[PDB]
């Protein structure tokens, strides 16, 4: 049987509420508190979720967790793009069931430009047919995207686990085709995809990073491990210390 599709299934995080009071006039303050409390407890989900992923364990501890904290934006806004696309045929922002942005919302979250790439984002599960197990996947493949220009604390381990997740999503890929011609063009289309959810990791990353710093002023509560990640992990990222891994040169 598919062990590797058999494991990323059952290790897939279930629904994660945000806490948003949706009786309420939508607000800077409020819309963003809600979108970081949601992040907080997004978080504990993809460490849970990332702790059980074949093969991670075979890093170091250290990099385990590094790992994590820099790939998280990207891990999760491709999660709310598949979920936008199965929930609401990308027509709005499924952030959580509680938390559905529409256009008046991507505005009064002043956060317009990035909801667009978001969307966009999750009209390509459409426009490229994903099925739920490439889904899956490439999301497993996202959390081995990104690490220190100077290196992890032991390379080489993780560049094995990348490795093997390339080769799982090439697997997948080649499940149901019998012509090279075809295997060739979907790996292409999905490592292309993949790539593009950098650039929008790198926009939100420069949004929390200037709220954060602003956040006081502007009435946006920022929960603890948010705080940490985003102005302890997150500007290794913007200061280029930390960087992607792209498939194809920009
Ligand atoms: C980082 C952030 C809170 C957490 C948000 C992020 C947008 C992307 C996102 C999608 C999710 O489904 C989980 C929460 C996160 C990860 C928000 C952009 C600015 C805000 O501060």
């Amino acid at each position: 049987q598919p062990i590797f599709l058999n494991v990323l299934e059952a290790i897939e995080p279930g629904v994660v509420c945000a806490g948003h009071d949706n009786n309420q006039p939508d607000s800077f303050a409020a819309l963003l508190s809600s979108l970081n409390e949601l992040g907080e407890r997004q978080l504990v989900h993809v460490v849970k979720w990332a702790k059980a992923l074949p093969g991670f364990r075979n890093l170091h501890v250290d990099d385990q967790m590094a790992v994590i904290q820099y790939s998280w934006m990207g891990l999760m806004v491709f999660a709310m793009g598949w979920r936008s696309f199965t929930n609401v045929n990308s027509r709005m922002l499924y952030f959580a069931p509680d938390l559905v942005f529409n256009e008046y919302r991507m505005h009064k979250s002043r956060m317009y430009s990035q909801c667009v790439r978001m969307r966009h984002l999750s009209q390509e599960f459409g426009w490229l047919q994903i099925t739920p197990q490439e889904f899956l996947c490439m999301k497993a493949l996202l959390l081995f995207s990104i690490i220190p220009v100077d290196g992890l604390k032991n390379q080489k381990f993780f560049d094995e686990l990348r490795m093997n997740y390339i080769k799982e999503l090439d697997r997948i890929i080649a499940c149901k085709r019998k012509n090279p011609t075809s295997c060739s063009r979907r790996f292409y289309q999905l490592t292309k995809l993949l790539d593009s959810v950098q650039p929008i990791a790198r926009e939100l990353h420069q949004f929390t990073f200037d709220l954060l710093i602003k956040s006081h002023m502007v009435s946006v509560d920022f929960p603890e491990m948010m705080a940490e990640i985003i102005s302890v992990q997150v500007p290794k990222i913007l200061s280029g210390k930390v960087k992607p891994i792209y498939f194809h040169t920009q």
